[PDB]
């Protein structure tokens, strides 16, 4: 029973990972607006951040491979919670030091991400792993929509981004502690060498690369596009956002659960073919989003509603895709070197190419508002094409996972 609670409490620990990820991502207009700071440092704010997580996942993926995965799980938890609140501290006058906390905070983030699938992986090892995982993986919406949820509510009940910066870490503190608590006591070079050779690992991590691509893209720019929508047709939708992607990641994970149960009778390549079954299918009604922004009179882009639904599914599958095909020993590598390709891939290199790709298609013609929504508009059909590159990558998982898991299992046996 106390491995439900050590899930439990690990769940509330990545909720609050994700939301001490995007409150300083909600209120971005407010510090753009407090420290006399232009659009170059509002993306320099998550660049460092993820720059810095991006350098210290595959450390703290090695230690946790070493030495006691559970104490620095712990002190991640700890290091962040009082980094960012000794960033609210931080006058006017000083933004680099903003950055630098940033920066910080993503260093000892790197220890829950890359580890905490790690111990959900030798908690249980079944169907009922699979659920925690989604458990797990559920909290990533959670977090997502609350973030955006919480930055609204702060700014509506006072005047500040410092209670937005403050709120969450004392609770980050107290998950430290019940984390250090009640959760129990469970060469690199050649490992690193031996997880390029894994072909079910390599395509898996291909697919969510693609998938990291598609999230960073839609969710930084699909406001602005629906904005436009609605400028050339003739603040809230922050936390409309934000309520739709939350309520759409409890049913995407849901939807994912329950397909990886009823697909699981039928063949053993069930958790590889049905995220692809999905991501395509994602892919599908991405596009039918922008037919949406044309008329969203009739239907207000419940297209959005039902791509996410399908997008946001496959993260747990991916975890056990991973927990088979990686033997306990290198998991915790595996998970950082598989996020460090994905962020460098996925969401650290979206939205600036995106933005990129509308620059040239508007610099391109001359300006109108109805020129800006179509040139936002084709330069976001570029996603659908990453998704789909997705959905194969997980098909080419699909070719070899049955051998991967056979020779991962025969590994683990001896």
């Amino acid at each position: 029973e106390k491995r439900k609670a050590a899930a439990a409490i690990l769940s509330l620990g990545n909720v609050l990972n994700y939301l001490d990820r995007y409150t300083v991502a909600g209120v971005l207009l407010d510090i753009q607006q407090h420290f006399g700071v232009k659009d170059r440092g509002a993306g320099l704010l998550q660049s460092v951040f993820i720059c810095s997580f991006m350098v210290a996942a595959p450390i703290f993926g090695y230690l946790g491979d070493r030495f006691n995965r559970k104490v620095i799980l712990s002190c991640g938890i700890f290091f962040w919670s009082a980094v960012t609140f000794s960033s609210s501290f931080i006058p006017q006058q000083y933004f680099w030091l903003l950055v630098l906390s940033r920066g910080l905070v993503g260093i000892g983030e790197a220890s829950y991400s890359t580890i905490a699938p790690t111990i959900i992986g030798d908690l249980f090892t079944k169907n009922t792993r699979t659920l925690m995982l989604s458990v797990f993986y559920f909290a990533i919406p959670l977090g997502s929509g609350l973030g955006y949820i919480t930055g609204s509510s702060v700014k509506q009940a006072a005047g500040d981004w410092h209670w937005a910066l403050r709120v969450s870490p004392v609770l980050g503190m107290i998950t430290g502690t019940l984390i250090l608590i009640l959760v129990p006591a469970t060469s690199w070079l050649r490992d690193m060498k031996a997880l390029i050779r894994n072909r079910s690992y390599v395509f898996s991590s291909l697919a969510t690369s693609a998938v990291s691509f598609a999230t960073g893209a839609l969710g930084m720019w699909i406001p602005l596009y629906l904005h436009r929508a609605q400028v050339v047709q003739k603040a809230k939708d922050s936390l409309i956002f934000g309520a739709i992607t939350c309520f759409t990641g409890f049913l995407g994970v849901v939807t994912g659960a329950g397909a990886t149960r009823w697909c699981r009778l039928k063949t053993q390549r069930a958790d590889p073919l049905v995220c692809a079954v999905g991501m395509l299918g994602s892919a599908i009604f991405i596009c039918l989003i922008f037919v949406a922004a044309k008329s969203s009179i009739v239907g207000a882009y419940i297209c959005i509603f039902v791509g996410e639904t399908l997008l946001f599914s496959n993260w747990a599958i991916t975890a056990d895709i991973l927990m088979y095909v990686v033997i306990p020993t290198r998991r915790a590598t595996a998970v950082a070197l598989q996020s460090f390709t994905s962020h460098l891939l996925g969401d650290a290199g979206s939205p600036y190419l995106i933005g990129f790709i509308s620059d040239l298609i508007r610099q391109s013609t001359k300006d109108s508002p109805l020129w800006e929504f179509l040139s936002l508009g084709y330069a976001l059909m570029l996603c659908p094409f990453v998704v789909v590159l997705g959905g194969m990558f997980f098909l080419a998982t699909a070719l070899f996972f049955v051998s991967d898991r056979a020779r991962a299992e025969q590994q683990v046996n001896q």
